[PDB]
């Protein structure tokens, strides 16, 4: 069921910054290891004195690294005539947040109808202000408010190229990169207490829970489509193998975004081009599931995919779930810096035709039983 | 004159080492971009509850990269209980040299006879003591004095494999690149006053100045068999163009590494490799020097170079210069990260048999002069 209760108008995710101690480093590694372009823009060159922001396209994906310059380059600026292009950008937040955290997600960014307006309903609706409504260049609308941890949900409006002082990236600095990287399907959060997260961000959106079919308790969040979906998880304490979102929070100082889920258009071609480049500055991924969850596949998924698409499958390493409604193809990267936190799933969804509807196929829970059962098996082939 | 003074047994460079915010990210875009391979780690997976450090390695040059963890994993040691494999390291002091600096050359190590007589003897003749020597697994010490700005000269010696408690990397994750470099040639310091930084550092090696044949006074200090190679620049004041070791120490926040030399057994290949590699994660290299230089190269090293030799450097954008002895292949990258800092130099000398004493063609000064006539050369073909 959905109740298609958002407070504001939400259209799509726009955007996802990290917050970086060199953003040259981290926008060219993700570049190459991802399959993104350079396509704008923010730094001395364009008269930013503040900080150096990177943005990297991949279709509708769109990441965005910053990091802080000396503030003594910008002492002399006040916020009226800051030379920043992200004006909720501070130098001693920026610190703070990588020295605690790491590299990780400092925004989740969704475009609204009207950022102002999403900005004072959510914090009307019990939302924490992070950075008020600023108009810039009379063009786009930011907002910020707290989502979990120090991660903020960004919201942008535009009156009508990605924000006023950012430009575009000259074309030899341009390689045009693409691994079938299209857009960013879901972003997961990890906090001690699910329960109040639940409703701190339900209660400020109007999202709802999207529906479902270890070491984990999880729910979905999604705006009136279903093109935004915000799940969140929380530990489950006491197993045999210590919870991974414990690991997380223990590493990571507390709750923060855990993985991005990024949809692929053809995810055999992007593990294939992925998997080319791990060992050469890329990205690793976790280990394969053994033969026998692929020889358990024919019974599960055998009507959607080809014999010929299930060997492609465990060529790559991909996992594959069923809801009732649709097939999700997925694999998950190892972290994507120095700390076990932060990482990066690759997915596809086959199914709920109508354009494609958000979700369809889940999310993968039902991969943990179908891993277990088939290390079991697997240790039984011996 | 070479007085051969130095105050203790000196080997040769050891490894350079780079404090990052994220290892992984730094460690990952250099080794694409320069083909270097990663040969050892120290990290959580090697029971390093407090940094994270990754070795690349191109022939003998050596590149570390490291970065700290939470506070909170370590915070029930002390330096007697320590997981750190580089005891020198302090979060506080990486820390704040990254927020200070950005990514940056935090040591310049050298392998000595002895590192605790050559810091005992460094001390006892001026230096500024940094970490006293600490011997690991009876089998390597190192030690640690202040060089210039936060970046510290480091001892290394061994009794007869990088250091205790690092783990030789596996296969997999062990790519072979290779673009030729081959070892550090020279590291070239900034500092506003060279006359102070010079006594200093010359007081307490003994090494000694290495003779010469825009925007800066430079001066060269050398080991005995001058195979260690530390120039030191300071900015000239006044000129109509900005002295960029005055733009370097405003960046910086002070004196600190410019630039690392490498030398390549094969410096065309070298960059051929690394140019197709600029524009998908790897570096960039500064604007290549009008046709006319190259016009103007005949009659310079047209005895060295063959005329398709020299058509091979107006690819490249490579420059050329010529002491009384030799000649040097050189080329610059843009700065490796955001701010307009350090920088890599790709050289390779010709001339100066005996094996080939160090600093053969010097350093490149007179490109200063050949660039500036070159270029007015080309405005004049206009
Ligand atoms: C736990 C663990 C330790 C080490 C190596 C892998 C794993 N591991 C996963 O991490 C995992 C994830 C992240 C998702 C996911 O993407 C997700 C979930 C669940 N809920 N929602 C809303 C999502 O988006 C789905 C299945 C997964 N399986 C089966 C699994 O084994
Ligand atoms: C100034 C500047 C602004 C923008 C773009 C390039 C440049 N630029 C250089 O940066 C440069 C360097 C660093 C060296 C060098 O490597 C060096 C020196 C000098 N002394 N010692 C001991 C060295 O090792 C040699 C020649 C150079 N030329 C000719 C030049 O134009
Ligand atoms: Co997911
Ligand atoms: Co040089």
């Amino acid at each position: 069921k959905n109740p298609k209760s958002d407070k504001f108008k939400v259209k799509r995710f726009h955007h996802i910054e990290f917050w970086c101690g060199d953003a040259t480093n981290v926008a060219r590694r993700f570049s190459w290891g991802l399959g993104m372009r350079f396509s704008a823009k923010s730094d001395l060159s364009t008269g930013n004195m503040v900080h150096a922001s990177y943005l990297l396209t991949s279709g509708d994906l769109r990441f965005l690294f910053t990091a802080p310059y000396s503030p003594s380059l910008s002492a002399g600026e006040i916020k009226p005539t800051t030379t920043a292009s992200i004006p909720s950008f501070d130098h001693g937040s920026c610190r703070s947040f990588f020295s605690s955290h790491g590299l990780g997600v400092r925004a989740v960014a969704i475009e609204v109808e009207d950022a102002e307006s999403a900005f004072s309903i959510s914090v009307a609706n019990g939302a924490i202000p992070s950075s008020p409504p600023i108009v810039l260049n009379e063009a786009v609308t930011i907002a910020e408010v707290k989502l979990y941890g120090d991660v903020v949900l960004r919201y942008v409006s535009y009156k009508a190229e990605f924000l006023p002082g950012f430009e575009r990236v000259e074309d030899a600095s341009s390689f045009p990169l693409d691994y079938g990287i299209r857009r960013l399907d879901h972003a997961v959060g990890n906090v001690p207490e699910l329960g109040p997260a639940l409703t701190y961000v339900a209660g400020f959106t109007g999202f709802h829970q999207f529906a479902e079919f270890s070491g984990l308790n999880s729910a979905v969040l999604a705006s009136n489509d279903e093109m935004v979906l915000l799940p969140i998880n929380e530990p489950v304490h006491g197993t045999k193998r210590k919870s991974q979102i414990q690991t997380y929070l223990e590493h990571n100082e507390g709750a923060g975004l855990q993985h991005l889920a990024l949809m692929s258009e053809d995810i055999f071609r992007t593990l294939r081009e992925m998997r080319k480049r791990s060992s050469i500055g890329g990205f690793d991924f976790m280990p394969s599931p053994p033969p026998t969850y692929y020889q358990n596949l024919k019974k599960r998924v055998g009507d959607v995919l080809s014999d010929d698409q299930i060997k492609e499958c465990e060529e790559l390493g991909i996992l594959v779930d069923r809801d009732d409604q649709g097939t999700l193809l997925q694999i998950f990267t190892k972290p994507l810096g120095d700390r076990p936190t932060i990482f990066i799933e690759i997915i596809q969804r086959v199914g709920c035709m109508m354009y494609q509807s958000g979700g369809c196929g889940g999310f993968g829970k039902g991969n943990f039983s179908e891993l277990f059962k088939s290390i079991e098996e697997y240790e039984k082939t011996l």
